[PDB]
């Protein structure tokens, strides 16, 4: 018997359009979907509702909270140091989501962040679902209960190594662990700190779930499952589904003008400005390759205009072989274009998927995150399926230098580092595009979801 499931991701594109390719997948499996998604973003997700009469959405209206832009929907709307403002606007949607589920009555609703919905679907009888679309490799590291038990006693040198019972090693830079150990404690929303929200949300819920596959994900969501005591589900690598809307035309001629796989293709995600040290350095390191880019970034801090932080002389030298570009694109359609033969990525884990899954070489450019971090060490430490720009030990920046390198390895058909992560990176899209693979997840996925609410 199909289910009813309601979808409440947080306001972010890096998780709206995860949970909206999931949708679509358990719709053509006839389940019913009840999508939950601020009022104005709404117009921007039809495109990818590809079963309309089973994906419903309903808008929420995004409270006022003092310090929000005017009508801030999403982490596209803010700047970064706003997000925690806009998780308390998440809160504060609660009366408007108490009212959904009490008239659209789902068996199941999957949620991010908001550890006081539990209360309330339990007093409901529905089932809560905590549905992560970051790897659990992530959540292993920073909240299972042996780092939350230590508290505020939590140091740097403790994120250096990972906790009792983790089951992979990989190092993280000085800068990295203090990162780790500073947000954390960062108040996250309602004055909640960021490591407390999510491990109450882990707590309270009744069940656990991941993006990702056995294959990949397996030991982190074992580890978890014996860790927290309840079910913790995968749900399929969650490949990207094909939009209702073709590749701009724009986009499309201009990347047909260049050579099959001679074009470096750079982005950072929805969120994220650079500093303008780091924007000159990239862009310059990108300029040295010699190849063909398409930089997709926004002005670095400080700035308004690409055109304003440029380094001088650049786009005189650059001339046509290279774009550098503010706006949102259709990102999924560019990786697979056949001129793309390298992929600079933030490794923010829907650009990760995005990549695996296509042709292109990965060079891993992660930003100061805790899943992007994770993501770039698993891609270039375990998988082996990119090559990873070095960063100051302690500063956290790259040199121009270190990106022309990265991106000359990978494009090297002759060097053996490069020859290397492409074979790597084809036995994993291999086993990602299995022709059994993502439906068997999803398969067992079904399952254990029906017996949750049995
Ligand atoms: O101009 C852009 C920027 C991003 N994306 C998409 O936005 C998502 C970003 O998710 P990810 O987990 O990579 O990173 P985040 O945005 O959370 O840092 C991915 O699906 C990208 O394909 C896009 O389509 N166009």
């Amino acid at each position: 018997s199909s289910l009813h499931i309601a979808m409440f991701p947080w306001f972010a594109m890096g998780h709206l359009i995860p949970y909206l390719h999931l949708s679509n997948k358990l719709a053509k499996r006839g389940h019913k979907i009840s999508f939950f998604t601020p009022k104005k973003t709404q117009t921007k997700l039809e495109q990818f509702n590809l079963y309309p009469n089973l994906i419903t959405f309903y808008p929420l209206n995004v409270p006022h909270v003092d310090g929000l832009p005017f009508g801030a929907e999403t982490t596209s709307d803010v700047a970064i140091s706003l997000g925690p403002i806009l998780m308390t606007a998440m809160d504060q949607t609660q009366n408007q989501i108490e009212l959904l589920l009490t008239q659209l009555k789902p068996q199941i609703i999957f949620f991010d962040f908001v550890f006081w919905l539990p209360k309330i679907t339990q007093r409901l009888g529905i089932k809560s679902f905590l549905y992560f679309i970051i790897n659990p490799a992530t959540i292993s590291y920073t909240t299972s209960p042996p780092r939350m038990f230590e508290a505020e006693n939590l140091t740097e040198v403790d994120l250096m190594k990972p906790p009792k019972g983790y089951p992979t090693s990989f190092n993280l830079q000085s800068h990295e662990a203090k990162h780790l150990a500073s947000t954390r404690k960062i108040e996250f929303g309602s004055g909640i700190p960021f490591s407390v929200r999510s491990y109450n949300c882990l707590s309270l819920t009744d069940a656990i779930g991941f993006k990702g596959c056995r294959e990949i994900e397996g030991p982190y969501v074992d580890y978890l499952q014996e860790q927290f005591g309840k079910p913790v589900l995968l749900s399929g690598p969650v490949l990207p589904e094909q939009s209702k809307t073709a590749l701009d035309e724009k986009w499309g001629s201009w990347l047909g003008g260049f050579k099959d796989g001679s074009l470096v293709y750079c982005a950072l995600g929805s969120e994220l400005k650079l500093k303008q040290d780091q924007f000159h350095e990239l862009l310059l390191g990108l300029e040295l390759t010699g190849f063909p880019f398409l930089a997709i970034l926004k002005p670095p801090v400080g700035f308004e205009t690409i055109e304003d932080a440029l380094p001088e002389g650049f786009k005189e030298r650059v001339k046509e072989k290279g774009i550098v570009h503010s706006g949102w694109i259709q990102q999924q359609l560019i990786l697979e274009h056949p001129s793309v033969g390298c992929f600079v990525t933030h490794c923010g884990a829907g650009s990760i998927t995005e990549g695996l899954v296509n042709n292109c070489q990965m060079v891993l450019l992660p930003q100061l995150n805790g899943d992007y971090i994770i993501n770039a060490r698993i891609m270039g430490r375990h998988l082996k399926v990119g090559v990873e720009v070095k960063k100051g030990e302690e500063d956290g920046l790259f040199t121009k230098e270190s990106v022309y390198e990265a991106v000359k390895i990978v494009m090297d058909d002759e060097n053996e580092i490069g020859r290397e992560v492409r074979s790597n990176h084809t036995k994993v899209r291999n086993l990602l595009l299995r022709h059994d693979l993502e439906s068997s997840c999803l398969d067992t996925f079904c399952e254990k979801l029906q017996e949750l609410v049995s």
